[PDB]
């Protein structure tokens, strides 16, 4: 063991104090360290490219220099933000399909996950880009899905972490986890060579190892198995590139700080969220726009502050990110779908809870301003 921010998990201490610690961290880890500026050379048409010849071989060490941008050709034009203008410009690169790195997460357009399909170098290239970017307290328009980020700070990934990679899938693996697989009809398999759900044929119900039978006791199991091969199994060596990058330049002990909602936060930045525009773009099922309740909600967000507010868009869409054109224009699957509140009829005991395939948030009927205000906050910063 070689430090104790792991103490200091969880939403006792508000993002901002975690986040002036994880800096305070870094600079103590860096005392006496030497450091210098450092050019790097690139055409403003190979940014990528040209940022990892110029980078990649560079030690952890040299890569806590301050970088200095010099793009290829360009003289006499102004020299201020250079340095923010290349991180904008390699965030939209890393996520470029021609390099084949990532790519969109089922359903969810904004955030990306690594493709499954030379390149372990450039993956290692980018998570060193990720954690330079956190370390010199810059932000990457880059988004991830919920497991990537709690690969970064060393977390299991769970069943239900399948929500956030895939909402349809995660359907299909609630409804067989709910439902006793005996009245089906037929029987499902497990492939040990996929690691895949299928359908049984008859020679899959005499001894095999090809095709594991699917039973009420070991269905979580292998649900269990399914959820790892597509979160982790299935870009295992990528993954483990990104995170040998990422490591080199913000120690996992230091991360695992932050929770999976706060390292977005930390990686693509805190968001402002105009509440009037969000507001003005909202539906109501089973409440009115004047309902009690409703009253108390926004009451209760304008409450928040900046993390709280940001981590309440992240709750209810999946992310922290506002759209370019204001909360008119935020999507479901099939295009617009406003950010919408439908009333709960189950117990005011349980949490407001959410489902960000559609934008929706779920609201029990609380009792009180305080309870509602409480209860939105248990679930927002979980």
């Amino acid at each position: 063991s070689s430090g104790l921010e792991v103490l200091f998990q969880g939403p006792h201490m508000d993002f901002d104090v975690k986040r002036k610690y994880f800096r305070q961290e870094l600079e103590r880890l860096d005392e006496g360290l030497r450091k210098e500026d450092m050019a790097v050379h690139v055409r403003r048409d190979h940014v990528f490219e040209d940022s990892y010849r110029e980078l990649h071989r560079k030690s952890p060490e040299e890569m806590k220099n301050r970088l200095y941008i010099v793009f290829e050709g360009e003289e006499g034009q102004d020299a201020g933000g250079l340095l923010r203008e290349w991180y904008m410009i390699i965030s939209r690169e890393m996520f470029n399909p021609m390099y084949a790195l990532f790519r969109t997460s089922p359903g969810d357009r904004v955030t990306y996950t690594i493709n499954p399909s030379n390149h372990l170098s450039y993956f290692k290239f980018v998570g060193r880009i990720v954690a330079k970017a956190v370390y010199d307290n810059r932000l990457l328009e880059c988004y991830f899905t919920r497991s990537f980020y709690k690969h970064i700070l060393g977390k299991s990934v769970r069943y239900t972490d399948m929500e956030s990679e895939d909402y349809h899938f995660y359907q299909g693996l609630v409804y067989l986890l709910e439902n006793d697989v005996s009245t089906l009809g037929y029987d499902l398999t497990f492939s040990t060579e996929v690691q895949e759900f299928g359908v049984a044929e008859v020679r899959d119900l005499k001894p095999n190892g090809a095709n594991i039978l699917v039973t009420e006791e070991n269905k979580k199991e292998y649900v269990h198995l399914v959820c790892q091969m597509r979160m982790t199994g299935a870009i295992r060596k990528q993954l483990a590139a990104f995170l040998e990058g990422f490591y080199e330049i913000i120690p996992k002990r230091l991360i695992s700080i932050f929770t999976e909602q706060e390292l977005e936060l930390l990686i693509s930045g805190l968001p402002t969220i105009d509440i009037d525009d969000l507001k003005s773009n909202t539906e109501y099922h089973k409440y009115q726009s004047n309902s009690i309740q409703i009253q108390w909600f926004w009451r209760a967000l304008r409450s928040f502050d900046q993390a709280d507010r940001a981590k309440f868009l992240q709750f209810v869409t999946g992310t922290s990110k506002v759209p370019l054109q204001g909360f008119a224009a935020l999507e479901g699957m099939n295009g617009i779908q406003k950010f919408q509140i439908h009333r709960d009829d189950r117990s005011t005991d349980r949490l407001p809870s959410a489902h960000t395939c559609f934008n929706q948030l779920d609201l029990p009927a609380y009792e009180s301003f305080e309870k509602l205000r409480h209860m939105l906050l248990l679930a927002i910063q979980e």
